[PDB]
């Protein structure tokens, strides 16, 4: 009945089971016209996300055992480097770390796609977040194979020999990956930010005409667009073949900035809350020192 019930009821909804397949203009919508709750509602409970958020990871710091590795996706323009400045304002900066995988330098090319992610995993007690992440090398390759050749690891000399089984098998390559950091004491959790063709339409043409912000938008931009049918085939079998019940996708609509965030904060917080983190308690002993610390201050 309660508001937060329904919104903690519709977030399991966008869980990506692992046996589903994946319809991406059907299954999953970009936006939802049945919210349970105001803008200004939304906006105050993800205020309380956020605080809650960084409750845990301070207690998950002082614990120093899991880590945490939360992934970010999205078409340009759906938000994702929104929502992640948005969490990080909120956390503390020590036990927290945000990597964005660029374009891979020469030294990264030398080396397996898988390389450079495992080696910015976050440490025991921390959180690390990829704002797009080992994901690409099943996506933006996947429209522009052309990439593969540059990558000397990947026994690729010409596009006409990536097929399915190519980009099967990075799955499974994926999968072993996060099961393996899944058993040595990682928490998984992977957005998909989906935004409509429409609102992504919409957003370039805001940004196009602000004088303030189109300084930044380039050709580039139109040219990803224009493969808008390639990525959503490439996002439906990734998500088809990845989301297991250890290391979820969550589809997280997009079209509406505030209810993203507040559903991206819900479930990191519900998520880690099966954790059962509580600070370090003070014993007896540690009360003794406490009393004694205070006596000598206050005999000074
Ligand atoms: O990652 P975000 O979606 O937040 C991205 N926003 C955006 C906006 C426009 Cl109108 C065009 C394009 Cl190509 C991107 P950012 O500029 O915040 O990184």
């Amino acid at each position: 009945a309660t508001d937060f019930s329904k919104l903690s009821k519709y977030v399991e909804t966008l869980r990506v089971k692992p046996k589903q397949s994946i319809d991406l203009k059907k299954d999953f919508d970009t936006d939802y016209d049945h919210k349970m709750l105001t803008k200004e509602e939304g906006e105050e409970l993800l205020n309380l996300g956020i605080s809650k958020l960084s409750e845990i990871q301070e207690k998950l710091y002082a614990s120093g055992t899991k880590s945490v590795l939360i992934v970010f996706q999205a078409m340009d323009a759906a938000g994702k480097d929104g929502t992640v400045k948005h969490i990080m304002t909120g956390l503390n900066p020590q036990g927290v770390k945000v990597t964005s995988f660029k374009v891979p330098s020469k030294i990264e090319l030398s080396h397996d796609y898988l390389w450079r992610h495992y080696v910015a995993l976050p440490a025991t007690g921390e959180i690390g977040i990829f704002n797009r992440s080992h994901y690409e090398n099943v996506l933006v390759t996947r429209v522009h194979p052309e990439y593969l050749l540059s990558e000397q690891t990947s026994g690729v000399t010409a596009i006409e020999q990536v097929n399915q089984k190519f980009w099967d098998k990075r799955f499974q390559q994926i999968n072993n990956f996060e099961q393996h950091i899944s058993e040595n004491g990682t928490i998984v959790l992977k957005f998909f930010l989906h935004v409509s063709k429409k609102e992504q339409k919409k957003r370039f043409i805001e940004r196009i005409e602000l004088d303030t912000k189109n300084w930044k938008f380039s050709t580039g931009d139109l040219k990803e667009r224009a493969h808008w049918k390639d990525y959503r085939n490439a996002y439906e079998d990734m998500l088809a073949n990845t989301s297991t019940k250890q290391a979820p996708w969550f589809v997280i609509p997009a079209d509406d900035k505030w209810f993203t965030r507040l559903l991206i904060a819900e479930i990191i917080c519900t998520e880690l809350e099966k954790l059962n983190l509580t600070f370090p308690t003070v014993s007896l002993e540690q009360k003794a020192e406490l009393e004694k610390a205070k006596a000598e201050l206050v005999a000074e």
